């Protein structure tokens, strides 16, 4: 694998966006990461609609404002066909009946891979694919007012996780010892972090559980 990478600079991330006060980070997330393959895919770089996420799959278990998961929103993009576009389906902030329309779909998926639960297998993924679809213990304040720099949380778990993000890429700061870092775009606006992202601590045993619960959209 590559020592860094960055799929921002191949095109492959939409600008960060903002879920606001509703429990939609898992379909940030899946947007992300469905961005990103579907870019593999075409060439075409389209932001999605988190909304038609949030609306319309809860048979496949989401719960709107009150959480979800990736793989959920995967498998309703294939059962449903398509997912509209985010101009033709702008974002709400609050779960609102489903108004997907076809005509507006500009994305697909034929279901998701799972990734091994380690780091390594995390790195190799990233290296290949693209971004990738990620949840991770946020539940600490210092994640909450994280500014710069690489996130070290003492306390973080590596088995229960709170929050869905997106992991673009990997690398290391320069500047001293346990230096490499996952670069990971989160949905809080891009006045949170490093312009809306956080380089979370690499190869630290599997801090914030980055591993445990990662995975990505077939196309
Ligand atoms: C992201 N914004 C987010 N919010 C929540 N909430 C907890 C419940 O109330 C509002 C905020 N939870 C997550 N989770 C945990 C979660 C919640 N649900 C509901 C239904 C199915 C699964 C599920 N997980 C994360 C979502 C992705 C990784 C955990 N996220």
């Amino acid at each position: 694998a590559p020592r860094s990478v960055d799929w921002r600079e191949k095109g492959y991330v939409t600008p960060v966006k903002n879920q606001g006060q509703c429990g939609s980070c898992w379909a940030f997330s899946a947007t992300g990461a469905l961005e990103g393959q579907m870019f593999r895919k075409t060439g075409r770089l389209i932001s999605l609609s988190e909304q038609n996420l949030v609306d319309c799959s809860g048979p496949q278990g989401n719960e709107g404002c009150n959480g979800g998961l990736m793989d959920y929103a995967f498998q309703y993009v294939q059962d449903n066909g398509g997912l509209d576009s985010e101009e033709s389906y702008p974002y709400e902030a609050t779960e609102e009946s489903c108004k997907y329309n076809p005509k507006y779909s500009v994305a697909n998926d034929t279901g998701f891979v799972d990734i091994p639960k380690q780091e390594k297998a995390l790195m190799k993924a990233v290296a290949t694919v693209g971004p990738i679809s990620v949840a991770i213990d946020a539940g600490h304040e210092s994640f909450l007012f994280y500014k710069e720099g690489i996130y070290f949380e003492p306390d973080c778990s590596s088995e229960d996780m709170d929050h869905g993000v997106l992991v673009v890429g990997y690398g290391f700061e320069s500047t001293s010892d346990n230096n490499k870092y996952w670069l990971v775009k989160n949905s809080w606006g891009e006045e949170w972090g490093m312009g809306g992202y956080v380089k979370m601590a690499k190869d630290r045993r599997n801090h914030c559980g980055i591993a445990s619960a990662a995975s990505y959209p077939t196309v």
